[PDB]
Order: C-alpha cells, then sequence, then structure tokens
C-alpha cells in the first residue's frame, strides 16, 4: 500500500473506533466528509481545529453539554477541519418523522455537495448515513466500514 | 504586528478556558513549549496539530473522556499533542495536600524551560509551574501577567 492508502485506512480506523464508542453511549454525533465538492464555505461556520484525526478526539468533540458538541464536525481527507459548523436541513420528505436536527442537516448537506455525513442518535444510539439526498439507517459497524472503505 | 495579535488572542484562549476549567473545579495541565524542547514528551500523547481555541481546550479536559488524563502541550502557538506523560517531580517542598497532576507539573518544570498551567480538581484553584517552583491560588490578573512576561 502507498503511504496514501495507509493514512486512509488509519482515518477510516479512528472514525469507526470513534462511532462505534459514541453509538453505543448514545452520544449525538455529526460527522461530514469532504470529497470533491469543496465545503469551506461550512467550515468557515465553524471552531477551527485544523487537528490530525484521532478516534479520541472525535469523542471528546461530541460528549454533551460541551463547547464543540453542537453542529457538524467536517473532516478534510486526514484532518479534523472544524467543529460545531453549520449545515443546511434538508426538506426532504423521505427523512423519518422522529429524527431531529442532526439527521435533516446530515441529508441537507448531501444535497449539495458528494460529501458522505455519518449521524449518530442521541435517542436510539442507531448509526446512519447521508449521501446524495438519500438516508441510510440502522447501519451495522460492518456495514459502516464498508461504506467508507468504498468513498476511499 | 501578526505575530504579536496571535500570541495575544493564544492567552486570551488559554485565559478563557482555564477559567471555565476552575469554576467547574476540572483538573487540567497545560505545558507550554519554550526553548527547551519537549518531542519526547510530546511523543507520549496523542497527536493534535490543531489551533488553540478556548472551545477545543475545554473539550480535551472533560473528565472521563479519552483525552483528559495527562497533559496538553502547546508549541509554536498550536496544541501539539494531549494526554501526554509528564515526569513527576521528587521535590519535598510541594504542598502535601497537592496531588499528582501538580507534581507532573512541577517535574517538567524542572528540566525544561516551560511554563505549565495546573487546575486543581479539588479546589479549581490555578497554579502554574516554572523552574521547580510551583506559584499557587492565582488570580485571573496574575495567570495573565506570567503568561505575557513568557
Ligand atoms: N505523570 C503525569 N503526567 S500528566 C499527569 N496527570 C496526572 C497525574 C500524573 C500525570
Ligand atoms: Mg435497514
Amino acid at each position: 500500500p502507498t503511504p496514501v492508502e495507509e493514512a486512509q485506512q488509519k482515518t477510516i480506523e479512528a472514525i469507526t473506533k470513534a462511532i462505534n464508542y459514541m453509538a453505543k453511549r448514545r452520544i449525538g454525533a455529526l460527522l461530514t466528509i469532504e470529497r470533491d465538492t469543496g465545503m469551506g464555505d461550512y467550515i468557515e461556520t465553524g471552531i477551527p481545529l485544523n487537528a490530525k484525526v484521532s478516534s479520541e478526539l472525535l469523542i471528546n468533540i461530541f460528549i454533551p453539554n460541551t463547547p464543540l458538541h453542537d453542529g457538524a464536525v467536517i473532516m478534510k481527507n486526514n484532518e479534523i477541519a472544524a467543529a460545531a459548523c453549520y449545515l443546511p436541513l434538508s426538506e426532504s420528505p423521505f427523512i423519518s418523522k422522529e429524527l431531529g436536527t442532526r439527521h435533516r442537516a446530515a441529508v441537507g448537506i448531501s444535497e449539495v455537495t458528494d460529501s458522505l455525513t455519518i449521524i449518530v442518535s442521541e435517542e436510539t444510539g442507531g448509526v446512519s448515513v447521508a449521501k446524495n439526498g438519500d438516508l441510510h439507517r440502522e447501519l451495522t459497524e460492518e456495514a459502516l466500514k464498508e461504506m467508507l472503505e468504498a468513498e476511499f
């Protein structure tokens, strides 16, 4: 594997470990991974981090009742670019009515970019992904990992 | 100048975070590298290389979280790493009521020119370690004077 490929693999591992921990504890989370459509306008709404990605940092960001926990984390390649970012809310009727603002923000950004967003529900611990305007719910750990590996 | 504005913004981020921690009696340990290189201690932690903000500093030190045990080390105006190991002082001249956070701060200050800021989890008191000494029960103004002097 090239260094770029190894680094990607270390980022996926960090992301999946953090999401798995938060799902178990019902820690709400909203994590958008920038792809080929630039997310600069949404990164500038948040607190800048420009940090190396770790499972530990991702977890600490989303602990309830803390300064960084509300809003989205936006990742650019192997960095956490910013936290507490604003994303636009989708009006799609295919978002389950019981879902709150994190899921609607995730679908929202996914309608205007090619990003992949991961959502952990604070109600149920369920893991979802928003991509291309669609929300995919109740993901197993394996499903999520495969989704991330496919996103490369 | 830009460098001057950056240093002031960093001082202001740190003091805001420390004041929030002190109010809530959240234990914290924040070392600022100076001329003596601290790469061997930075290596023991989780790498961040992150922009400083009061928000990030607070999120790092929340109790019962992955990053809260150990020291934050700052270098070149950025958070280099969190959850870092610092050497425990063996000095017999530290207040006997204090524990390992304060002895770690004094320890690193014995072997480097760094400045360490400590928030006590018992009292919310704020102290600074430098040159082997611990300066206790600092006000906000006192801490800012220390940072500006440094
Ligand atoms: N040896 C240490 N390095 S950081 C820290 N924090 C609390 C107690 C000990 C230590
Ligand atoms: Mg299903």
